[PDB]
């Protein structure tokens, strides 16, 4: 006697302030990813990290892929842009999402790629091979502020040779967009050493990974993260041993901060 | 250059399966809570304590207000409505997210409170004196399933004499909608010995407390918190001392699940 059930989740977007910036989340949608591509620990082990945060592994590891779009005031910049269709269905929204929080993609006047994998740049080009953002400048990593005002370039090489990170600075706040600096949030925070088979260079990427961890947690940067769990925006904390992530608190703008 | 900046936040509700039951957390808004309320801790193991989680506690502790809509099948259910205009213009929009989320207040035919506080029941009544949910039947706790099918009642009494949590079941799946057990995250996982000014009764509401995180992190069970962060869905974990929340990863509602 209730009604039919609705189904729908809320749109995948998210809006927090850094400073003068706005930064809205964008989800692209999940892969499932098998547990058995994490490598350099026991299989044990991974299954009681894994537990710990309550992961599901047994058909594989439900992997969120998030993008960001951040209003500088000076530019609208888009970081990845999710994997369209090269992945199947369960991904492709982050353009959905970018209409649903109120922008349109013609606005897009550059977007930024962390690296050239299908999950970050295959959203460039819609269905019908016409580009998702027309207008944007397209900052492909080489295998004021500096780049634009406010925005400049983290190296992070590893995962890809060109893997990068892009840094946002506005009113004493410091966001970094870091890419694909991990994998799994309830691994490689705990065991960062923790590598993941298709890193192109993984003792890199884990290089990468330990400096990128240690200096957010040091200088208590906000992190926007394309695997973390949707909006993927939090803090890194440092342990004893290895590290933990800090989600943000479901929030409007507040105009009293 | 860029446009204008959007401003505005995502809807609060959020979407999640439950066996056969469909959980809709509807968000309220926020109030700030000074830290001064928490006691039985140190004001240094308190700070340290909110820093470990990066919750700003200057001008209080932001502290969110939460409700449930359960779709059983059998039944259109809402515990606690949130606390229309009694505490200000930062809460009151658990009615506008229940809309939001694809229902209308006509719809539910059964309103839950955990307890009879302001911010739970004030949610009640409309602005213009008219009744939010003019069809349900409400249920006041006194100072199949069992109520309904798949739900049942788990008294919870200390922070009010009467006050009570609901046990949700479908599918082997069980999820408690626990209402005020805890009113900040960040402390009362680690140390449920810290109580609240207001709790009507503070040892009696610690003990309560500590019996259900036991009981919720030994059965595995989802837990629904009337001020946990929004959605404020997740699962209780035991450490070596006290307990840890595990917030629920955004997902879709997913058809091969
Ligand atoms: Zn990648
Ligand atoms: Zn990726
Ligand atoms: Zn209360
Ligand atoms: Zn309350």
């Amino acid at each position: 006697a209730a009604p039919a059930q609705q189904k729908t989740q809320v749109p995948g977007y998210y809006r927090m302030a850094l400073g003068d910036f706005e930064v809205t989340a964008l989800y692209d949608g999940y892969v499932d990813l098998p547990a058995s591509l994490l490598k350099g620990i026991d299989d044990k082990d991974l299954q009681s990290l894994l537990a710990r945060m309550f992961v599901a592994s047994e058909k594989g590891v439900q992997t969120a892929v998030n993008a960001y779009l951040i209003n500088t005031g000076d530019n609208l910049v888009l970081i990845d842009t999710g994997a369209a269709q090269c992945f199947g269905p369960t991904l492709g929204v982050v353009q959905t999402n970018l209409k649903a929080s109120g922008y349109q993609p013609e606005q897009v006047d550059t977007v930024l790629l962390t690296h050239l994998h299908p999950d970050h740049a295959c959203g460039l080009v819609n269905a019908d091979g016409s580009p998702a953002y027309p207008n944007a400048t397209v900052e492909v990593p080489q295998a004021e502020g500096e780049l634009l005002p406010g925005v400049s370039l983290v190296a992070s090489p590893g995962h890809t040779p060109g893997h990068t990170s892009y840094l946002f600075k506005s009113g004493g706040q410091s966001l970094l967009v870091w890419g694909d600096i991990l994998l799994n949030h309830a691994v490689q925070f705990a065991k960062p050493e923790v590598v993941f088979e298709f890193d192109v260079d993984s003792d890199q990427a884990r290089q990468s990974r330990q400096r990128i961890l240690a200096e957010a947690a040091t200088d208590k940067l906000w992190v926007a993260g394309a695997h973390l769990p949707f909006p993927g925006l939090g803090h890194v904390r440092k342990e004893a041993q290895g590290y933990a992530w800090v989600p943000v608190e479901f929030s409007p703008i507040r105009s009293d901060r």
